């Protein structure tokens, strides 16, 4: 039987590998209404990829292994254009990572690298102002792997 709810509208992020709870064939499929239901955090920095200090409406990464029941430590995820990030599940209650939704209260178009993005807050921390972490963000994500 499935856990998560079925989406009704065009599923927009796959979550699949070593989770427990799902809705379709080994994964959980979102909508973005599922995604927004899970509750919108804000982050607001300046990136490597944008002008100015850009503000960021997403859902806590950490909220969404715990809705799928992620049983690894690590997290691949898969862009549109088939290249990957890999991110330790450690960062999301470390440092508060973000699958957003939103830039400055606008949804994503593809050309902005959307419909979702992983994000850190790189100007809360000193330590994230690298390309460590720039490298785990990840732009136009279809897909999170839990290993
Ligand atoms: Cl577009
Ligand atoms: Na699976
Ligand atoms: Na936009
Ligand atoms: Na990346």
């Amino acid at each position: 039987a499935g856990t998560i709810a079925k989406p009704q509208g065009k599923p927009i992020l796959t979550i699949s590998g070593n989770i427990t709870n799902t809705n379709a064939e080994g994964a959980a499929q979102f909508d973005r209404d599922m995604l927004e239901a899970l509750g919108m955090e804000t982050v607001e920095t300046t990136t490597p990829w944008h002008d100015g200090r850009v503000r960021f409406d997403g859902v806590s990464l950490a909220k969404l292994m715990d809705i799928v029941g992620a049983k690894g430590t690590s997290v691949t995820a898969v862009a549109l254009n088939d290249y990957v990030s890999t991110i330790p599940i450690e960062d999301f209650k470390k440092f508060n990572v973000i699958l957003a939704i939103k830039l400055d209260g606008n949804y994503m178009t593809v050309r902005e690298k959307g419909p979702l993005f992983v994000i850190y807050p790189y100007d809360s921390d000193p330590e994230l102002q690298k390309q460590t972490y720039y490298s785990r963000s990840a732009w136009q994500v279809a897909k999170l792997i839990v290993e």
